[PDB]
């Protein structure tokens, strides 16, 4: 390792808050010496009182990992009261915004997104890292290009997306990441979270018992292969739950069972209900 700074503000100009959690905040910051922009995760040291050593081991591994679909941890700074994770800035745009504005959106688009997420988390699991906070807001596009890759853009060093065994207060595993990927896939195909209720206590019971359905009519035009894929990831028993490597082989990801039907109308309509907000000329540039 951690670089030392008496005043982190001598190194970075903090410009814009990007997200605030219970124990950290990510801020868009400019390296004063270079003008380069980064996403700096600011962590108060008091929040890490229970197990500083495990966080130190995790960040040390994160510094060495490198993956297409994972933000790079470029540096670690330390002040008397804070830890600063200097992350690569992903400015391509948010996942749900992109889908709403698309106009044409299919299972193949959703499968392409999940395929990248599966590969990134599989790699993380191979390196001994459990992400623990996989959710749509942590997925950002690398660039504005329509074919841009998606990127896991934040880390969960510390209820709708969390696995039942976590709610049961059972010990975490890599399997909790796989459950979360299944929840992301569910939302990508219908636009609403699999578990909801006005009463928080009844919502807890529904997640704990894994009570969800592929509700009509929203799922009527979704392929059976996609539902089978989600079922194996959103499996209550972690002993029976798909691994990332298993899910990557499923025909919905690795094969051709993902449909090309335009589901944008229903999916974007549900997203708005649940989440608050190259041109080529024929025989000219088309011949590339
Ligand atoms: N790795 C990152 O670049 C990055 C990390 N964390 C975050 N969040 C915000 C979403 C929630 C998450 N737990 C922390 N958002 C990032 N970036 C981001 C977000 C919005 C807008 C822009 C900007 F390009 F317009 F500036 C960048």
């Amino acid at each position: 390792w951690k670089k030392q700074a008496e005043d982190i503000k001598k190194i970075f100009e903090f410009k814009e808050t990007l997200g605030t959690g219970a124990f950290s905040e990510v801020v868009l910051a400019e390296e004063k010496a270079t003008g380069k922009l980064f996403a700096v995760k600011c962590i108060p040291k008091k929040a890490l009182k229970g197990k500083e050593s495990s966080i130190e081991n995790e960040i040390a591994v994160l510094r060495k990992i490198k993956h297409e679909n994972i933000v790079a941890l470029e540096d670690i700074y330390e002040s008397p009261n804070h830890l600063y994770l200097v992350m690569q800035l992903v400015s391509g745009g948010e996942l749900f915004d992109r889908i709403v504005e698309k106009g044409f959106y299919t299972e193949k688009d959703a499968s392409t997104l999940i395929r990248q997420v599966l590969d990134a988390v599989y790699y993380l699991h191979r390196m001994g890292i459990v992400h623990r906070d996989l959710k749509p807001e942590n997925l950002l596009y690398y660039s504005q290009d329509e074919e841009s890759k998606i990127m896991i853009s934040d880390f969960g060093l510390s209820p709708g997306y969390v696995a039942p065994e976590v709610l049961a207060q059972k010990p975490y595993s890599k399997a909790v990441d796989c459950w979360s990927i299944g929840v992301i896939a569910y939302i990508l195909l219908c636009g609403y979270p699999p578990f909801y209720d006005e009463n928080d206590s009844k919502l807890f019971e529904q997640i704990l018992k894994a009570e969800y359905e592929f509700d009509s009519p929203y799922w009527d035009d979704i392929s059976d292969s996609a539902k089978d894929f989600i079922r194996n990831l959103m499996e209550k028993d972690p002993n029976k739950r798909y691994t990332c490597e298993q899910a990557a082989r499923h025909p919905w990801i690795a094969g051709d069972t993902a449909l090309n039907k335009n589901i944008h109308e229903s999916v974007s309509a549900q997203i708005r209900k649940n989440f608050a907000k190259m041109r080529k000329l024929h025989l000219g540039s088309s011949l590339d």
